[PDB]
DNA sequence: ATTATGACGCT
DNA sequence: AGCGTCAT
């Protein structure tokens, strides 16, 4: 009653890019726009791997991780454009670049969290005070949402889509008490409000469009961003949540998508988010441990306290590069040759992150594959990052991992490695 | 032969 | 520390 957490305190939104790196090579190349079209990386092995697929493109079935000579099948006038290679590998530079771009627009509003390099959490709450108070029991007009969606309306007593949107939205303001600054369904669509302003501006200044969910924490905002894609926003109050999770497959909620959300399903013999609410929260416990049984018990129920951080820069800088099949590394001249070309690029990054932004890597995390091995690193180490010198992280990362190798021959490296990674780590200001 | 990333939890 | 999970 009275006592009972309800989980309205915060205005959280997620703001996700569409179609991303997409959307990047079709603003610098104006004949990609509105095509079927996809980012692919490399192009000697069947036509290279797709990254990204423009909704023109997901019409005919393209898909990411499908080889674009497969999405050419589908889809054969389907246009292609291809990540950048530098020393010998993809380089994302152009991606990266971009992201900043739309993360500092976002950052005028609130506060964000980037997530990745295409989507931030917002916390709203402070923003959403303010706004209400310039507004002054002054209702909100629909005009102010043109593209947003109120989730599970219209309801009760058009057949086009956009019709559809705006009979919910109606509902919605119909209903609303604009006289009670505290209520937290006003306060999600004030905070829709501001989204929509922030939304219009990252397209105003960079070309983007992007999705977005509005609700109470960032699980919610999450799955609400995904409701209406592409370039529409969807609000998900709390009295949403019952109707919305009785038929929401458990892996739909992120942190679910995996393992975990697997054994829910199986150890408790239900489907859908909101049979999780038939189980007291020691029962959740018990099977999932004490940390995600309390979070399931409160997630079930459309409540979640993890805290949008305020980090606008990644804590790590990472270069990557896979030897599949006949391409794994096996002579000590090749393992060298390729740990130098990751750590150039390493080194290039470091040097404009060091410049950009006042701090200093000290740790570099070498990874490694070994061929036959099914996990995705075989082994780790790290050591001192000292030195922004490229032969010296290669250097060094050589040394840690130097003991990997089996061969007797000292020239020869086995087991063939079929990954390297080296990735910059443990900042401090400068 | 997906690949190239990135954050965070466990012990 | 080093490994594993989950995600863009
Ligand atoms: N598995 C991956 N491997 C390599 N790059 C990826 C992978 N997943 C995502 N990316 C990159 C390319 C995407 O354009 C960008 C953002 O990813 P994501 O949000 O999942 O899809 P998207 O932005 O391409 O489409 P959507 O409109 O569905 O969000 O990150
Ligand atoms: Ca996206």
């Amino acid at each position: 009653g009275p006592h009972m957490a309800t989980g309205q305190d915060r205005v959280v939104a997620l703001v996700d890019m569409d179609c991303f790196f997409v959307q990047v090579e079709q603003r610098q190349n104006p004949h990609l726009r509105n095509k079927p079209c996809a980012v692919v990386q490399y192009k000697s092995w069947k036509g290279g791997g797709i990254i990204a697929v423009s909704y023109e493109a997901r019409a005919f079935g393209v898909t990411r991780s499908m080889w674009a000579d497969d999405a050419k099948k589908l889809c054969p006038d389907l246009l292609l454009a291809q990540v950048r290679e530098s020393r010998g590998k993809a380089n994302l530079t152009k991606y990266r670049e971009a992201s900043v771009e739309v993360m500092e627009i976002m950052s005028r509003f609130a506060v964000i969290e980037r997530a990745s390099i295409d989507e931030a959490y917002v916390d709203l709450t402070s923003a959403v005070q303010e706004r209400l108070q310039k507004l002054q029991g002054q209702p909100i007009s629909a005009d102010l949402l043109p593209s947003t969606y109120i989730e599970g309306l219209p309801q009760g007593p058009t057949v086009q889509k956009e019709g559809m949107r705006k009979q919910g939205l109606f509902q919605w303001l119909d209903s609303l008490q604009i006289d009670n600054l505290t209520s937290p369904d006003l306060q999600l669509t004030v905070g829709a409000v501001i989204v929509e302003e922030m939304r219009a501006a990252i397209e105003r200044e960079t070309g983007f469009q992007c999705s977005a969910g509005i609700s109470h924490n960032k699980v919610l905002a999450k799955l609400a961003c995904g409701l209406n894609k592409p370039n529409r926003q969807t609000l998900v109050s709390h009295g949403s949540v019952p109707q919305l999770f009785s038929q929401m497959p458990i892996r739909k909620i992120r942190s679910l998508g995996g393992k975990l959300g697997a054994s829910v399903i199986e150890i408790l013999g239900i489907e859908y988010m909101g049979e999780l609410t038939q189980f007291t929260e020691s029962q959740l416990q018990s099977h999932f441990g004490e940390k995600n049984g309390s979070w399931l018990y409160a997630m079930c129920r459309g409540i979640e306290h993890d805290p949008v951080k305020p980090r606008q820069l990644p804590k790590t800088i990472g270069c990557s590069k896979n030897f599949p099949g006949k391409t794994a590394l096996a002579t000590r001249e090749q393992v060298q040759w390729w740990l130098l070309q990751l750590a150039q690029e390493l080194e290039e990054r470091l040097t404009k992150d060091r410049n950009d932004n006042d701090r200093v890597a000290t740790q570099l995390v070498v990874s490694i594959r070994v061929q036959g091995d099914k996990r995705l690193s075989s082994l780790r180490r790290c050591c001192a990052l000292t030195r922004y010198d490229a032969h010296k992280m290669s250097h060094d990362a050589f040394t840690v991992i130097k003991n990997c190798n089996t061969s007797g021959i000292q020239t020869e490296w086995s087991p063939p490695l079929t990954m390297l990674f080296l990735c910059a780590t443990k900042f401090s200001a400068s």
